[PDB]
């Protein structure tokens, strides 16, 4: 009944945003461990759900093309002005990435070389809730298995939006849906394992202890270090997961999430060793990168991480 659109098939329902290739590369961003909700269903066409709506994104050299699926048995059309603002904010396109690239490049010869090939790696501005529970699922895991866990979780707990081909799209569940007495048992059936406990517990915690999703909005305006400590009170959320959320959902560009993977890069590519792995050592490494790259150190880190995935 409903199929995945392409730019050739139905170009009437698309709309463009002026966006250079050097500012954004969909294929280096959408499935590079930031969001787990985007899939290249057809070549160069990334479909995914964003704010209880489905999008398909494709780009050229200088233009970013996008179409929307409402899915309320209503008359189809192009993306509105407000829907384009949502996508503008999502990619944080007011921030020049070219100027940031050159800024980092001036004080880092290693970044200079990697920045040659891998342009247009930027940070998405995600919903806190979606980001929070996605990154709780990330512990001792990989992008492939995380993507599945998040998809199944949304199917079980989140509301249906639309079906395109054989892909049924669900929005991300609210906290109440994940806090229920059966939630852990269901999530274990879906294969999350121990992460099922942390998911339910954290949803339940934000509700009762922190007073619902407004708390996450408060953290978004709170200073980085205050937001980080508050997140670390949640079950299954430590320094690494907290930094991810800070960087990707709470607008803390200086947040540098450190795990064994970042240790590996830091050591191999910068020859870094702790002067003063461990919680203490991980914190020093985050300070190191902030000292080196400055207040958008988290954005620079994404370029390396994204570059490190692609051989
Ligand atoms: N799944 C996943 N994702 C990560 N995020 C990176 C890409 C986006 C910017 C921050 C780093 C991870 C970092 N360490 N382990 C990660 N796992
Ligand atoms: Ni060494």
């Amino acid at each position: 009944h409903m199929r995945h659109r392409t730019l050739s098939s139905s170009p009437a329902l698309w709309a463009s945003i002026p966006c250079p290739r050097s500012e954004l590369r969909l294929d280096l961003v959408l499935a590079s461990g930031q969001s787990f909700r985007w899939k290249e269903q057809s070549p160069a066409h990334w479909s995914g759900v964003l704010a209880d709506q489905v999008w398909t994104l494709t780009q050229t050299e200088d233009q970013l093309y996008c179409t929307v699926y409402r899915g309320d048995d209503s008359q189809v059309s192009r993306p509105t002005l407000e829907e384009l603002e949502t996508l503008h904010k999502y990619f944080q396109l007011d921030v020049s990435l070219a100027q940031l690239y050159s800024h980092w490049a001036s004080v880092d010869s290693h970044f200079q070389r990697v920045a040659q090939k891998f342009q247009g790696v930027r940070l998405l501005r995600q919903d806190p809730t979606e980001c929070l529970f996605s990154f709780i699922c990330s512990s001792n895991n990989n992008i492939a298995r995380i993507t599945g866990m998040v998809e199944r979780l949304c199917q079980a707990f989140g509301p249906r939006l639309i079906q395109l081909d054989d892909v049924t799209y669900h929005g991300f569940p609210n906290l109440h849906a994940l806090a229920g007495p059966e939630a852990e048992t269901h999530l274990r059936k879906l294969g999350l394992g121990y992460r099922a406990r942390y998911v339910r517990a954290s949803a339940k915690a934000i509700l009762e202890e922190q007073g619902g999703p407004a708390w996450l909005q408060q953290l978004r305006v709170a200073p980085y270090e205050e937001a980080h400590k508050a997140l670390c009170t949640l079950p299954g959320v430590g320094a690494k997961v907290a930094d991810c959320i800070c960087l990707m959902a709470l607008d803390k560009p200086q947040a540098v999430p450190v795990d064994v993977h970042v240790w590996q890069i830091a050591h191999r590519d910068y020859g870094w060793h702790p002067k003063t792995p461990s919680p203490l050592a991980n914190k020093e490494l985050g300070n190191f990168f902030r000292n080196l790259w400055g207040p958008y150190a988290g954005w620079a880190q994404a370029v390396l991480f994204s570059a490190d995935l692609r051989q």
